[PDB]
Order: structure tokens, then sequence, then C-alpha cells
């Protein structure tokens, strides 16, 4: 499922990402944005030999279970695969670990790279709030 931009901070909200760790709609929404293009279906290979999943995109070496990242760990006790859902609860649940897990956003690369620091609330504009 491609997801609005104002479908994608709803659900995100109603599965309470919404200020979770401290970051709001809009960090999560732009986080989802580059990561996705907000593609509940979004795959990606690393050089790692690892995969990144859905909406997130959820890497394959220690949050989620895919059959071969030959090191990894299944940190969200899910298949990878439930990831590429188009209702978002296992990613978000997922997502909440990883925040969790000391670094914040920054363990999302795009998010770092590409939302930190910026107007991120622009992200959730107009969005029915």
């Amino acid at each position: 499922k491609v997801f609005g931009r104002c479908e994608l901070a709803a659900a995100m909200k109603r599965h309470g990402l919404d200020n979770y760790r401290g970051y709001s709609l809009g960090n999560w929404v732009c986080a989802a944005k580059f990561e996705s293009n907000f593609n509940t279906q979004a795959t990606n290979r690393n050089t790692d030999g690892s995969t990144d999943y859905g909406i997130l995109q959820i890497n394959s070496r220690w949050w989620c279970n895919d059959g071969r990242t030959p090191g990894s760990r299944n940190l969200c006790n899910i298949p990878c695969s439930a990831l590429l859902s188009s209702d978002i609860t296992a990613s978000v649940n997922c997502a909440k670990k990883i925040v969790s897990d000391g670094n914040g956003m920054n363990a999302w690369v795009a998010w770092r790279n590409r939302c930190k620091g910026t107007d991120v609330q622009a992200w959730i504009r107009g969005c029915r709030l």
C-alpha cells in the first residue's frame, strides 16, 4: 500500500507513534517518506546481505526474521514480511523497539541524513489534527 502523507500521519498516530520517545509525527512521517516513499512493500538489499523492510525500512540484521541474514537477531519477534502489510502495526511496534534502543531516530539513516533538524512539522501540514 502507498500511503498518503496525511493518511500515514494518521495511522502512525492511532498506532501510538505520535511523539514516541519524543519524536513527533512530523519526524515519523518524513522518516517513512525517505525510507519507503510511503510504500509498505519497499524491501531493499544491503551490501551486508541484509534487507530492509516496509514503511520504516526495518533492517533484517537485528530487528526481524527473513531466513537469509546469517548473522541476525529477530529483536522484534517477527517475520520480516509482516513489515510489508497494509496495516502498519508490526513496523510501528518494531519502530518502537528500535528508537528505544539508545540512539534515537538516528538508527534510521535517511532520517538523520534527510529529516533531522529540518522543519519536520511541514510533513503533517494541513493534516486533520
